[PDB]
């Protein structure tokens, strides 16, 4: 198995995140990669449907951050 | 002053990178914003041409983060 965003090696699977899971569609994980990147996060791939701990950390953190900067633009342009 | 990205409080200004700096036109740092969010960063602004280090950390790791996955992208999508 394969990351889906480094591409590098999964080891076994506890190192990673499932992207979708099972009769899958809604996964909160694709939603916030799709805010990020420019390619596409679906239930099939011919790629992997897994991400590892070290790009979802990274990810999960940017996001976080990203969610805070809305909010302050939101509360400065709707404030006289 | 303000930080563009956060709105708190800039200190004094060495906590900060100048966004523009006079003459301005092509930053990196305003190429790197427009790249990881939705509103436009523009010499002018009302706001702010400042972001505080606490954001540009955030921001220059992530984009480094972001690089090395559309560089992984890249080679997956090139090879057989
Ligand atoms: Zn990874
Ligand atoms: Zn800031």
């Amino acid at each position: 198995d394969i990351c889906r965003l480094c591409l590098r090696g999964v080891s076994g699977a506890q190192m990673c995140l499932q992207i979708f899971d099972v009769d899958s569609g809604e996964s909160k994980v694709a939603e916030v990669l799709r805010q990020h990147f420019w390619f596409e996060v679906l239930p099939n791939d011919e790629i992997s449907k897994v991400i590892c701990n070290v790009c979802w950390t990274q990810v999960s953190e940017f996001h976080q951050f990203y969610v805070s900067i809305q909010e302050a633009q939101v509360i400065y342009a709707t404030t006289s």
